């Protein structure tokens, strides 16, 4: 806001309601009334001084800090004591730059009133989340927080594997449309990385919301259960649609090989066909006459009957392998 | 009926005896008397009116109306409550335009007392359990309505699997009846996209049933358990079904790019023997005497002694060759 | 027996000591004695009448009447009620016609004093289990003639595996034995289908057996449970056997695909050595001088001095490419 | 031993120290003392007085007698009745003839005071256990052994799959060291054989061995639990081994056939440029001027003003072609 | 130390604060003050004199004893009653020979007062560990330092890892920066050979290190539970990533695989264009006239009316092979 900040992106204390209200970097002061409005801290791990108030500040357990700001991570939820537990999630990166698998991750610390978000590389579903706060039909507490995140983040995930599958759609309609026609290759191959790098980490979410949805009796209460649950679910949805796309390509690619292989195979048999009939012929021609024609008015050629029999031995090897090459 | 309806294709109060009659538009003010008739509604869940009654009316839970009125889901079973289980199935596509496979999909709220039913796309199953109706020997209750719905669902996947199965059985013998014929591509590619697109949306269908058959105490009562049992085997039977037409198609796709590759070798093999006896032989007729047979009478060449070594020499390299080309 | 029958195949009342009596169609009037001697029929499910007399005789609820009347079914086990089990069994299909895969079904209602057994196509395993009976050495209650029934199934279907497996053998030491010999294709294909057809089928029959030995306390007791225990074994070794020949012809597959590959390499490398030997030197030899041997006497070629540095440039070329194809 | 055995191999009854005695084909009469001596009989499976013998003496039930007299078997575990186990192991086959895959089987009736082994084929590990028993440090009780001879059998299929791992290293390392060696073919296929027919025995070894490490109380006291354990855990790490080689097996094969396509569209492009270049050049030459040097002394040519443009074009296609080859 | 030392690499002896004290050969005499420092002791497992001492002293079982001097084993993790478990971890192999996989191999004693560890090959952890307790922030207890090796043995196996990611990332981005350009061979085959021999010994490190983290409770206090926890996590990770790896490897493979296939077809039909224009037309001018240019002044052919006819009719079959090679 006002002034310069240090770390703190988005610092949102919450309402109740929905709606709530921005602190920026004077939170350290905020005494927050009567138990209904979490408070939201949305961090840039990267920046040095997010890390230092990170470490002394809300009192996190030293573990905790050092397992947050770690440098790899895959997905996994993990509770820590009665309270505070820890989600690391993965966004789809619709940054200005490239790929939107390497999906950008987002590391949460759920408390029963307090949220902290760490987040090397812009996400989207976090704006999402905040112009949602502040037009006054956002969340209301923690859990309500982690949830929408959550939720964004699938909700774009999910996007992003049916333009998958359109795309994909397009390709064969134009392949099987025209024919003798090769589907564009380093389209295929990105699409294929694009697949395997999303169920890379999508196949632990499914496992986080399940987790989520089971039990977390005091944490998460139960209202939200089925919404965990529904979660999972579309996960898993989406897990089976990259399979079935790692199948179209993969059928995609044996269908062109075959087809190229058949192309060779063809123009090997044109090959064979346009020696076999002129290799003898121009052979034949060898020993043959004058070049002309009709030299002595009537018939070209005198004395023919002694060596004419080869004409008719290349002509049988001829229709022979010509009928070896058919059959 | 009579008048425009807004949404309601099918509006049927049952009997209790399989019976029923039909109520239209005016069903609001219903008043089914001693609990043994239910009642059924088949919406359309693309005309908004539809949607709109679906929200505030019969009592749905907002949940529920958002999660039944998705566009892209897949085949599950959820109970919500002591009452009212969702039931998510897959048609099997009979409409005029195209593809068994992406399966229409049937959407069923089932109540101890209603059942409502949503669908985009016209299905076969539906009008099968109408007519049935009408006829006096359809289902009695909600349960029953299920039941038939998921029967009749399975009647037709198993009627489409079978006869997939008779068409790669006419494929394959005629395949093997002829000899060097290639089975026609553009349909093993058709039934394999068919068998891939079957099974992904039969294999949660299977669980489905399974789990209708286990419990279900106060639902749908146990006189079906064994019902829904036998719908799971046979369910289970059309996937070992899938796999193995998937397996046979392979095996097509294998022999007949084993056929090409030796139908490449072999004519590799044609060109080699025109070149190696025509080659050698157009060369050492270079320095053939004259092309003309008998020149002297007698005997065509003279001086030969000196030269005629040639001819041997490249005969040698015929014969060497040819039993080079041979092992 | 005497007089036209009308379904009933084998109408055979035990003994409760191995023996017994054929009871032919005049069997509604039969009271058997003190329960010793069950009450054996073996019914062609063709036929209508065996299918009427099948919907209201020995009191079979119609689920039951249903159930073992498809058309299409897969093994397995099925008990209803305090007595009266189901079971589905898959024969090995000896007939005169064709195909030892694509197994006659067989199908059982076992009782504690009836067993009713279906079929469509004849079986081996019920002649041997008829002539067993009449030589007085066969079962002598329902669980044992559907042990007997289970026990020949098994009896014949290793015998085919163990046929399979011998058919790979004489494939493998003939084509290990010469060179350069292709196994003979159009029977590693039937052997591929034959195990593949076989597998399908006796999947779900270990299960049936397994299922059988557990407990099956009251019905089939358990002195033949450690028997069921080693048809259950016997079937594992089968299935073992099964992928063992799989996994043997994708080998021999392997092998002969390596194999005719190479050798288009070699014929290829055959090709190449003949025409870069001939194509140069057919080519230099164009500008050759007089194509017949020693003009002046002593040396054939006169003013060579300009021109002779051509032969040397083409011999260079030729060496090189040598020199070029061997590495 | 002295006089004509009739199928006893080794009769030795044991000390319990370690220690024991021969006792050939008078061993119906031997009384053993205090229960410290088991008593061990190794039959020849082929000769008919062992199974005669073995049919009516020491007391096996007819069930057990027929099962492990079988011809064909896996290896299983099988406990029958408060003592009496039955277990079918598998040797290596280290035969004077060949194959150590097609392992020998050795079958076990474990008693609590005797032991009774049988076998078709000779065994080494057996030959190992007798030379350990005269020698004063072999088993003293019946589930010793049992525990010796598995871990003999264990202690020489370990020697063969590490032979297999050097003898794939010696390939591998000869290969990497040379250039463009193919692997030597026919050992490539007796490992993959040898690895696959291994394992088929010691998947279910294995098992065997982790069942009589888990509870078999009163048989096998726990003493030599965890001895049967490390036993299990040397199978395991053998059928990694045996995993292992196989992928390494597949990526050679796989280098070998990417060789050898390599290597053959090399030779085609090497054809391709000895043709390209020389049949044009051969067909320009066609009409060319006199084919010898300096016909009028300065300039051979004359009058070539009017068709010398010919050399140009096939020169350009020439160089087009082959800029058309390089990429 | 000062003096020769039998097989002791490192005689440590911890301190409870995480500094220590080394004590060299002369350790037998050492008493150990009131039980907050262990004692540490690393072994040369090929030195004879060190499995001398082994043998006996520190009372470990025979069997223990012969259980880590075993020569070929795999990791895994040994509870032998009430304290003194062992653990077997694989190393990364930075030793100046070669080879990151072919991993080495420690092996652990712990007991509650004492950890022995063994090697052949020296280890980096192990040197970490001692510099890190010399600097006064090592370990303190035996399960503390069982952790240290571990974490070191991971944040090794983690850096190879990701060096083997960033290595294929810059082969593809070469591969794909670039045109027809084929991926470095025998490169792509180390870095496979290599997370082959990762995983091969990484799968089971996972196993040790969940069981290390379930419960364990008077050996390594839960103060460490979640600790070892996030070390199986992070073995997880680095598993998925080997994975990741592979099928990125493979498909690099299968693209090059494809290009050099596609590029043999596109020669071949170069080829076959080469010869089609040229034997032909080559042929044709067989029979042409004068090779030389205007003969008779104005126009060169006479007579032509006759045998022109030729000229057209390979002309037509140039053209219909070309249209035949184009589609």
């Amino acid at each position: 806001e006002s002034g310069d900040e240090r770390g703190l992106i988005y610092g949102y204390v919450l309402n109740g309601r929905g709606g709530g209200r921005r602190v920026g970097r004077n939170q350290i002061a905020v005494l927050d009334l009567l138990p209904e409005e979490s408070l939201w801290l949305h961090w840039d791990r990267g920046v040095p001084e997010a890390q230092a108030w990170l470490r002394d500040s809300a009192g996190l357990s030293e573990f905790a800090c050092d397992l947050l700001l770690e440098e790899a991570t895959r997905p996994r939820l993990l509770d820590l004591g009665a309270e505070s537990l820890l989600v690391f999630l993965r966004g789809v990166n619709l940054n200005p730059g490239a790929e939107p698998e390497d999906m950008v991750s987002l590391r949460v610390f759920a408390d029963a009133r307090r949220v902290i978000s760490l987040r090397l590389r812009p996400l989207k579903a976090v704006a999402d989340l905040l112009e949602d706060l502040e037009a006054g039909k956002g969340p209301k507490t923690a859990s309500e927080v982690v949830y929408y995140l959550a939720h964004y983040l699938t909700d774009r995930v999910d996007t992003l594997i049916s333009g998958i599958a359109d795309q994909l759609d397009a390709v064969e309609e134009l392949v099987e449309a025209d024919e003798r026609a090769s589907p564009d290759q380093h389209q295929l191959r990105t699409l294929r990385r694009r697949s395997a790098g999303l169920r890379r980490y999508l196949a632990p979410q499914r496992d986080i919301y399940s987790q989520l949805a089971r039990y977390k009796l005091s944490w998460f209460v139960e209202d939200d259960a089925d919404y965990w649950n529904e979660l999972n679910n579309r996960l898993t949805r989406n897990l089976e649609e990259l399979e079935l796309i790692r199948e179209r390509i993969s059928v995609l690619q044996e269908a062109e090989s075959r087809r190229i292989t058949e192309r060779m195979n063809r123009t090997m048999y044109l090959l064979g066909i346009i020696t076999g009939f002129f290799l003898p012929m121009s052979f034949v021609t060898g020993l043959l006459g004058i070049n002309v024609g009709g030299i002595p008015g009537a018939d070209a050629p005198h004395g023919f009957w002694l060596a004419c029999l080869l004409i008719g031995g290349v002509a049988t090897f001829q229709w022979w392998v010509f009928r070896r090459l058919r059959w």
